[PDB]
């Protein structure tokens, strides 16, 4: 085929039912999560070429950077309530991995506030059950498909995109084969 088990995709062996259609994972801390976003714009362009009534998920996980892992992990999940993933994605990427200037919850925070929401409102979300249940969803779901690595998506709960086999020598020529290989999961 053009398309084989183990070259663009693996599959789970242990098959996860009642998963998001289009599941991703990744960390601030995750140096290929920065150019998935930045650079790559992966989640964009899958996005644009997945069919529609397609719900597109996207997690963050515990596993790198410690206890700043974690409340980044509880702060996406802030986002994702408050709906502001797209005003705090790049300035929490670049506060981690370019700038640096993230050290403390209290750093997390100030990316917010310069954002626009405000203090009241993220310091609510903070310390809300909805919140806690969202990093729980975020943790669950992650524990779900045995995930030691980001970035890392996952399409119906069956299929992991596997990039490492995938030509790199144009991005944008990745970021294609990269989607139209989620499309091609999809309608399998």
């Amino acid at each position: 085929a053009q398309y084989e088990d183990g070259k663009q995709y693996t599959t789970l062996e242990k098959p996860v039912a009642g998963a998001p259609q289009v599941l991703e994972f990744f960390s601030f801390f995750c140096p290929h999560c920065y150019q998935f976003e930045e650079v790559l714009h992966i989640s964009d362009n899958v996005k644009k070429k997945l069919p529609e009534g397609v719900k597109m998920t996207k997690y963050h996980v515990n596993f790198m950077g410690g206890d700043l892992g974690k409340d980044l992990t509880q702060a996406w999940a802030v986002a994702m309530a408050l709906g502001v993933e797209d005003k705090v994605t790049v300035p929490l990427f670049e506060g981690v991995q370019k700038t640096q200037t993230i050290r403390s919850a209290s750093d997390i925070r100030d990316v917010f506030i310069n954002a626009g929401i405000k203090g009241e409102e993220y310091d609510a979300a903070w310390n809300s059950f909805v919140v806690k249940s969202l990093v729980a969803q975020q943790e669950k779901a992650a524990a779900d498909v045995q995930l030691r690595g980001v970035p890392a998506m996952f399409v119906n709960g069956k299929y992991q995109l596997n990039p490492q086999g995938m030509d790199t020598s144009n991005m944008d020529v990745f970021v294609q084969q990269y989607a139209d290989t989620v499309k091609y999961l999809s309608e399998k």
